[PDB]
């Protein structure tokens, strides 16, 4: 049993949010407004909204999308049809100094899972990070992933504060799921993915904004597999994450997980940053 607490508008030191970015993995854009993703979003209203699995191969984008309120400025993975494709998205309702595409390594650069947005004062980065697949086929490829995805953000936290945002496709921690003795060796729990995972908060460095927030909540899930009404008795992971630089931590006010936002096998997170 979960209940997200009340949205805390305000940084440690009183400043009001100036920003608000929704991340979501919507399990495949079409899917997702048919279920009336796109009707969340526009209540929730925040200035940059980060999509994952939008499965958005074909070069058409539905008018849904286009015309959505406010988030004028928007950024997708360029259509492909090459097998193992996932796409991503990133809306933002100011126009970015710049926006790149991939991690700057070829094997990693195939699948359209990476965007980056840069701000003034921070630059964003939204990821899906390679899930390591059944029966862990993929897991040395997804070591090979985190360490490439580690040094090429390290590099960007190197010029400017950063956000990264997404499905992360780990759970940090065995409060971070409802199972973990039964998940040893299932993709998103492993060994190697959790020490990937701490691998990553220390190199460039990161925090993680909801447990910083939050160090001792449990039950707290962002992904429920459709399978056997997960969903229902709340048997999930947490596979989605702001990470946040250190010298963002003052002007972070909250770190929410919309447990109830329906539309997807993941439910949004949202961010609140005074800047
Ligand atoms: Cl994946
Ligand atoms: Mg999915």
């Amino acid at each position: 049993l979960y209940e997200d607490p009340p949205d805390q508008k305000t940084s440690p030191s009183g400043k009001p949010a100036t920003l608000k970015i929704c991340s979501w993995n919507v399990d495949g854009l079409r899917a997702w407004i048919k279920k009336k993703g796109l009707d969340w979003v526009k209540e929730e209203a925040p200035d940059i909204l980060c999509l994952q699995e939008t499965k958005c191969s074909e070069n058409k984008l539905p008018a849904e999308l286009q015309e959505l309120p406010g988030l004028s400025h928007q950024y997708w993975s360029a259509p492909s049809d090459k097998e193992g494709y996932s796409g991503v998205g990133l809306l933002s309702r100011q126009c970015p100094l710049k926006v790149s595409y991939g991690i700057g390594d070829e094997e990693h650069d195939q699948e359209g899972r990476v965007i980056v947005a840069e701000f003034d004062s921070f630059v964003l980065v939204t990821a899906y990070v390679p899930n390591a697949g059944r029966g862990l086929v993929r897991l040395e490829y997804r070591q090979r992933w985190d360490e490439a995805f580690r040094k090429f953000l390290k590099g960007l936290a190197s010029r400017k504060p950063l956000v990264l945002c997404g499905d992360l496709n780990v759970a940090h921690e065995e409060i971070d799921l409802r199972n973990p003795k039964g998940n040893k060796k299932n993709a998103g729990f492993t060994p190697q993915e959790r020490q990937g995972f701490g691998e990553l908060l220390q190199a460039v460095p990161l925090a993680d904004s909801f447990r910083h927030l939050y160090p001792n909540t449990p039950y707290a899930y962002t992904f429920w597999t459709y399978m056997m009404n997960a969903r229902s008795k709340n048997v999930g992971w947490r596979l989605d994450y702001f990470l946040l630089s250190h010298s963002l931590l003052p002007a972070l006010c909250d770190s929410k997980i919309r447990s109830k936002a329906l539309g997807s096998d993941h439910c949004p997170i949202t961010l609140y940053l005074a800047l």
